[PDB]
DNA sequence: CGTCCATGTCTAC
DNA sequence: TAGACCTGGACGG
């Protein structure tokens, strides 16, 4: 998952858990290296917000719930496979690694953090990752300024296909979005990032870093992902113009990750 | 059986 | 920077 997936996951949690009351402990699969979540409430609601490639749950005990408890924030990163799913308490998926259980009345449900591969991670802090750039979806002006102010940074020596994955400046952009973005402007992926950015100091590279992932969010669906039917997944595959599409060339950036492009690879190519 | 590939970090050398 | 962290699917023989 990349920014749009984290965003729709946030929306999924909020819409699904609007009318739900949770109760009891927050349960961790005994194979997850991530920390135990010390939290018990007789009655609590669950809300979410997203910032680039991170999502924040807030667990909010209701009035008079017991034990006396202050709200608790957890921040998730999903790595290659994470996901959130509302399931029947007795049909936990394989790889439901963290699990929030509905109190009665109503049919017993588990909001599960599902992460097949265990590249996902969570922290008790409630805080966004120190160093991560602003969210390209929700802090666009902040995102734009945070780049143009810092072209001096060695980050921008790298080729543009590489800089776009540095979450310090492009929080929320990942390997499908970088491909999709450059294709829209036909910027060679191994053009030097400083050259392409110095220019702006008919939409431009930074406009698209916002608007292109925002197109994924406005499919509905779960962006690149199977939930909301294996119907919405094909609605994404049809949106894609570059990433994996027949006809397109592809190469490995200096860190093994595959960039899909059309035509000219550009000057700093392997 | 086997090999390779996948929406991302994270860290040891 | 090579390597680690993981599982499973789409392919090969």
């Amino acid at each position: 998952p990349e920014g749009p997936e984290l965003h729709l996951a946030s929306q999924f949690v909020n819409e699904a858990c609007r009318a739900l009351v949770f109760g009891g402990c927050v349960e961790k699969s005994s194979v997850s290296r991530n920390p135990e979540v010390p939290f018990e409430s007789s009655a609590y609601r669950i809300s979410a917000s997203a910032r680039g490639k991170e999502l924040r749950l807030i667990l909010s005990p209701l009035p008079g719930a017991q034990p006396q408890q202050e709200p608790l924030a957890l921040v998730f990163r999903f790595g290659m496979s994470g996901s959130f799913q509302l399931v029947p308490r007795e049909e936990l998926p394989r790889h439901a690694h963290l699990r929030f259980y509905t109190a009665p009345p109503g049919p017993r449900l588990a909001l599960c953090f599902v992460d097949i591969r265990r590249f996902g991670r969570w922290d008790l802090g409630g805080k966004w990752q120190p160093g991560r750039g602003p969210c390209v979806l929700q802090e666009y002006q902040q995102f734009r300024e945070n780049v143009l102010r810092n072209l001096a940074d060695k980050a921008f020596d790298r080729p543009i296909c590489e800089a776009l994955l540095d979450q310090r400046f492009f929080n929320g952009i990942g390997n499908y979005l970088r491909a999709e973005i450059l294709y829209r402007l036909k910027i060679p992926p191994f053009e030097k990032a400083r050259s392409v950015l110095e220019a702006l100091q008919n939409p431009d590279l930074l406009e698209l870093c916002h608007s292109v992932p925002k197109e994924v969010v406005q499919l509905g669906g779960r962006g690149y992902g199977s939930e909301s039917g294996e119907e919405d997944f094909a609605a994404f595959r049809a949106w894609l113009r570059c990433y994996g599409m027949p006809g397109m060339s592809s190469l490995q950036d200096r860190h093994g990750r595959t960039i899909w492009f059309q035509g000219d690879p550009g000057p700093l190519a392997p």
